[PDB]
RNA sequence: GAGCAUUCGCGCAUUACCAUUCUCCAGAGGAUUUAAAUGCACAAACCUAUAUGCCUUUUGGCAUAUGAUUACACUUCGUUA
């Protein structure tokens, strides 16, 4: 509690101190999930959508870890 | 039958990002999302199924008359100052 708010800790620009981003929240995975499926539906496998999203996926992606319940 | 000649038309096809790890994982299951009538309801032509008045009720029951009789009117294409 006195880190978060008596000593003088978060007071440098944006740049300095940034984090990782939160992973995405589950709405948002919903909404990509139902953009893959109408992609591979109407477009095909072998489209360029479904195949940057594949390529996408596959790299490793760097992300915080949730605290709270939300 | 040439032509995206024309239409703020219709249907189909197509559009590529390159990291960098603090995301719980693996299965089981078939909901959600997307796609489209050969489904549903009708519509349009097409084919099939006597007159007066009473009651009608998406339609027939009742008297009369050309009437118990093998018989009878009509679709005429015209044009030559």
């Amino acid at each position: 509690q006195l880190r978060e708010h008596v000593e003088p800790v978060g007071l440098e620009g944006y740049r300095a101190n940034k984090q990782p981003p939160l992973p995405p929240r589950k709405y948002f995975q919903e909404q990509s999930r139902r953009w893959r499926a109408k992609v591979l539906t109407e477009r095909g496998v072998f489209s360029a959508d479904a195949c940057r999203e594949h390529a996408e996926a596959i790299r490793p992606k760097s992300y915080r870890r949730r605290t709270g319940i939300r």
